[PDB]
């Protein structure tokens, strides 16, 4: 089925702005409200390839993350795909030397919400909804020029009482 979202399960007419996705997402009242938000900042246009931020993760230079409770190096590493040995260098730990609660880190990159993670539409032309916003078409430019490509809005877009949610 859907993957995360499953938006285009439950709203309608969804059809973005060039990078603004635009929905009915229908409420738990069993209505539909217009709700729209910005796919601009979320689809990135790799290489003529529609991709959430940059598929999986990635970061680059040195930023700061703070440890939840009953987090370690290893589990920090792994969710911000960063090396659990670095974060502890970066604070003078060890990665084995288990971290705490309520502790900033420094990592080589940041979790995000929502600014200046996608920029599809920077190199994205006739941008349009297509099977019911569960696909987005549009034309990227890579390498070899523009190419036609899609990406699944129902992935991680979906609809939380008429407001359409990330997730």
């Amino acid at each position: 089925g859907n993957y995360a979202g499953n938006f285009s399960g439950s709203s309608r007419d969804i059809c973005l702005d060039g990078a603004r996705l635009r929905a009915e997402c229908r409420r738990g009242d069993g209505g539909y409200s217009t709700s729209v938000i910005d796919l601009n900042r979320y689809l990135s246009n790799d290489n003529g390839h529609f991709r959430w931020v940059s598929g999986g993760g990635g970061g680059g230079g040195t930023a700061t993350v703070t440890v939840q409770q009953g987090d370690t190096l290893r589990d920090i590493g792994r969710r911000f795909d960063c090396d659990f040995h670095e974060i502890a260098r970066r604070n003078n730990i060890q990665n084995e030397d288990l971290i705490y609660p309520g502790q900033v880190l420094q990592v080589p990159t940041k979790g995000g919400s929502g600014g200046g993670a996608g920029n599809f539409w920077d190199s994205a032309r006739d941008v349009r909804l297509v099977d019911g916003g569960k696909v987005l078409e549009a034309e990227l430019r890579y390498s070899g020029g523009w190419n036609r490509s899609r990406i699944y809005l129902d992935e991680h877009i979906g609809n939380r009482n008429g407001e359409l949610i990330h997730c």
